[PDB]
Order: C-alpha cells, then sequence, then structure tokens
C-alpha cells in the first residue's frame, strides 16, 4: 500500500500561503522521485490546523488514530506545533516539522522521533539582533504577535541587541491574527526609534509592509526574513529597503538550488520562498529515513536514526541536523529590492542552538 504521509498545515488565515508553499515543496520533490520516497508510493492526508491552537490536540489525534499516518508533517504555527509535538512524541510516529520555530521543539521537549527542517525561533531572532548591532543601530522598538513565535523571536533579538550595548524602548504586541496597525505605527513614530524590529509573516506582512510605507516613518524596517519571504512581488515598492535575516536567499547559486528554483518556476510560475524550500527538504528527510529502512515504516527506531544522521543537498546547502534534531546552517543578511530579497552576505556562520533540557 501505499505510505500515508498526514499534513498538518493551515489552508486558510492569515498562514495559507505558507501552508502553500510547504505543500508545493513536498510534492514537487514527491513528484522529482517518480511519485516514490525509498520505494514506496506515498498519499498525502491534508489537514487544515486554521493555525488554531484550541484545534490541534483533536485534529493530531484524527490523523494519527482516525487516518492512520504512516508519518507526520507540520505544522506553520508555533502554538499549534508545540501541542502536535506533545501528542507526537508520546506516540513515537517520526515526524518531521518544516516551519514552527518553538524553541522547546528542540529543547526541552526533544525526542527521539521529531525532527525539523526549518528553524529556531530564538536562533534567528539572536542572528537579527547582531546583524542590527553590526549595522549600528541602537534603539529599537519591536512590533509581533502575541503568541510564542513573535515572543521568542522578539526575545532572541533582544538578548544580542542588548549585549552589543543597544536599547529596546518598547516591545508592541498584537493579538494573533490581528492586522490593524495604524495605533502601533502612531506609537513607533512618538517613540523616535532608529529601528523596528517586526515579526509578521503571510496575510500579516504583506498588509505590516504596506501600511508600515503608507505611514512614512522615516525609520528603517528590519526583521527575520519570514516578513518579507513569499510576499516581495506583492508588497511592490512598498516592501524597497526592508533588511532581514534568513537562512536562505533566492539568489544562493549552489546547483541544489538552481535546480530546486527552476523546478518550482516551471510547476508554479513562482519562485520558492523560504517556507517551499523548507517542505523540500522534509521531503528529502523524509526520503532519507525510508531508503534506510528499505520501504518499512514499523522500524521506527531504524527510520528515526537515519533520519538524525541524514546529509543531503538542501537549496540553502549542505543540510545536517544538531543532536536535538534542528538545522545547523548559515544565516545571511538580506535587503528587499526590486521584488526579491538579495543577498548581502554573511550574518551568521552555521553553529547548533544551544539544546539547553534536551535529553539526547
Amino acid at each position: 500500500g501505499a505510505l500515508k504521509v498526514g499534513l498538518l498545515l493551515p489552508y486558510s488565515g492569515t498562514y495559507a500561503p505558507l501552508g502553500e508553499a510547504i505543500t508545493r515543496g513536498l510534492e514537487l520533490y514527491v513528484q522529482s522521485q517518480g511519485g516514490k520516497l525509498g520505494g514506496r508510493s506515498i498519499s498525502f492526508v491534508k489537514v487544515d490546523d486554521e493555525s488554531a491552537p484550541p484545534k490541534a490536540t483533536e485534529l493530531t489525534t484524527k490523523l494519527i488514530q482516525s487516518e492512520k499516518a504512516d508519518v507526520l508533517i507540520g505544522t506553520v504555527h508555533s502554538g499549534v506545533a508545540m501541542a502536535m509535538v506533545k501528542i507526537a512524541r508520546e506516540d513515537g510516529i517520526p515526524t518531521i516539522v518544516p516551519n514552527a520555530g518553538a524553541d522547546i521543539i528542540t529543547r526541552a521537549m526533544c525526542a527521539p522521533n521529531v525532527f525539523r527542517t526549518s528553524f529556531a525561533n530564538g536562533q534567528i531572532g539572536r542572528a537579527t539582533g547582531d546583524a542590527m548591532i553590526k549595522a549600528g543601530l541602537k534603539k529599537a522598538v519591536t512590533v509581533t504577535w502575541k503568541y510564542a513565535a513573535g515572543e521568542e523571536m522578539v526575545s532572541g533579538f533582544k538578548k544580542s541587541f542588548t549585549a552589543g550595548k543597544g536599547e529596546v524602548v518598547k516591545d508592541i504586541t498584537i493579538a494573533f491574527p490581528d492586522v490593524e496597525f495604524q495605533s502601533a505605527l502612531a506609537e513607533i513614530a512618538s517613540l523616535k526609534p532608529d529601528c523596528v524590529y517586526a515579526f509578521f509573516s503571510g496575510g500579516g506582512a504583506l498588509k505590516f509592509i504596506k501600511d508600515y510605507a503608507a505611514a512614512n516613518l522615516g525609520i528603517p524596517l528590519w526583521g527575520p526574513g519570514f516578513l518579507t519571504d513569499g510576499v516581495e512581488a506583492a508588497a511592490g515598492p512598498a516592501g524597497d529597503g526592508i533588511k532581514t535575516v534568513l537562512h536562505y536567499v533566492s539568489d544562493l547559486d549552489n546547483a541544489e538550488n538552481q535546480a530546486f528554483v527552476k523546478s518550482f518556476e516551471a510547476a508554479y510560475k513562482i519562485p520558492p520562498d523560504v517556507f517551499a524550500v523548507q517542505g523540500w527538504d522534509a521531503g528529502q528527510l523524509l526520503d532519507a529515513g525510508v531508503k534506510a529502512v528499505g520501504g518499512d515504516v514499523a522500524k521506527r527506531k531504524e527510520l528515526n536514526a537515519a533520519m538524525a544522521a541524514a546529509s543531503f543537498a538542501s537549496p540553502r546547502g549542505p543540510f545536517k541536523l544538531s543532536a536535538a534534531h534542528n538545522p545547523v546552517q548559515n544565516f545571511y543578511l538580506r535587503e528587499l529590492k526590486g521584488g526579491k530579497s538579495v543577498n548581502l552576505g554573511l550574518a551568521a556562520p552555521a553553529v547548533a542552538d544551544e539544546a539547553i533540557g534536551c535529553k539526547l
């Protein structure tokens, strides 16, 4: 029979374009392998999580129990992912996290069957704060949504930014997924920082970018790369000049990215973004696992071990996991110019996030 891959992703709401991009990355990878991973035909069972933490336990349980998923892949929203990972850890099902950066997933909640192909919130926030200090910035206002990802990315940023003698003047938070920003933009203007660090993504990011430009603040906008990835063409000139830090840049010239961009543009007529890459690499990681156990997904201990030691070429560069199952990869400084984020160079060389509390 087919190998059933349960996909828990947002197909509606503000993160719907992220779930679409991840799904596209996975399906394109499965197609590049002739519809099979390690000799098994793939069947995706797609469930919309609606980025809604109150539904996460029920929808995960259904995917594992009622639909009998052989593998679980998800999700985008860190609150949903934390609840999902709690159920997956206790079940033992091979689980791949293709976006959610919740720090706990590769720290205190680290597990033998739980892998991440994206990043950790805290680590990318620290890399962005470091880049802003190197750029001479000293007085920030942060703006994000009131949930674990905003908090952890703003916390990581504040750690590096204050360690660099900068001050964080205010942390503005908006309830998730609200996108009424006029009040935050009036407060930014009143506080006169020399920079703004924002975490938004999907619909929220695109609207924040247009609203932020329409305010004519004269203040540079920064953030983790999720603030611009995927929304460059739609943001138009309002995006110009935004500086971000991310573990992917569309112009990386390694052969795997050039072939991946080609396949993705030929199938979907738009460039891939970081979300598509993370999905493509979840496909590569599951392939490495199913190949090592000759299609026999029931050998979980051996499947997990192979995915932990997996080594392949990502569109990002060499893919490799730490002992706590998080990617070890470079972070680049970028600028949004003319509809794409361009590479301004290396921001942080590849190092393993510190796995505080990980029993592994």
